[PDB]
DNA sequence: TTAGGGTTAG
């Protein structure tokens, strides 16, 4: 069954595959990086004010999460 | 792989 243990973002260590929640404190719209994939940058914050950065890579915009 | 948020001088 579907499950998610939302936990303060600081606990999300490298190599871990996680299910999370947060407000977007800052983000860049999808832009083409040196690589082949457009990179969208997102800074997210949870209810405990803890932060996480996300780099969302895709060859196009539509494949990425929808944020405005 | 890249990038991995913060002012151009147009």
């Amino acid at each position: 069954a579907t499950n998610y243990i939302y936990t303060p973002l600081n606990q999300l260590k490298g190599g871990t595959i996680v299910n999370v929640y947060g407000v977007v404190k800052f983000f860049k719209p999808p832009y083409l990086s040196k690589g082949t994939d457009y990179c969208s940058v997102v800074t997210i914050v949870d209810q405990t004010n803890v932060k996480l950065t996300c780099l969302l890579f895709s060859g196009n915009y539509e494949a990425l999460p929808i944020i405005y």
